[PDB]
């Protein structure tokens, strides 16, 4: 899997508030409120089973400020049905 | 300053010992035996908002394990000096 530095646009903020309505679902912090995601985001591609170089899908790590402070969420997008899916939501963490 | 990543060879491998020497006179975790640094490794170029008489220094973001476990650490690097600085070393934290 390859990570690559990918931009914090409307794309990645719509993955930062999915992070914050699966971490609210969660409810280890109680109620967030999304604010934005920050730099750096970063995307891995994941490959299926080497036959192909087939794509499998995708892990996204993200710094999403949400109640004034910061966490660090990992999101798993699957290529084939679109899917989501929060992996991690840790935090508070300080800033990169 | 745009994040970019870059590879975990030797330079890199340097920098994750200088965090964990540096972790380890601080002690919060005890006395920690580096390991290695994995993917990914991110470094920023530091200006201090300018124009461009030149790079003041790098910021860089590394996953060290060090006694079998991965810690993420904030490193600066002065360009004229080669100096350096842990910002933050923090863990244990899950992989990317």
């Amino acid at each position: 899997g390859e990570w690559e530095i990918i931009d914090i646009g409307p794309f990645t903020q719509n993955l930062g508030k999915f992070a914050v309505d699966e971490a609210n679902k969660i409810g280890q912090y109680g109620r967030l409120t999304f604010n934005k995601v920050i730099r750096p985001a970063m995307k891995k591609t994941i490959y299926e089973n080497e036959g192909f170089r087939e794509i499998k899908g995708y892990e996204y790590q993200l710094y999403v400020r949400a109640s004034d402070k910061l966490f660090r969420a990992d999101i798993y997008e699957d290529y084939k049905t679109r899917g989501r899916k929060l992996l991690r939501f840790n935090g508070p963490v300080p800033p990169p």
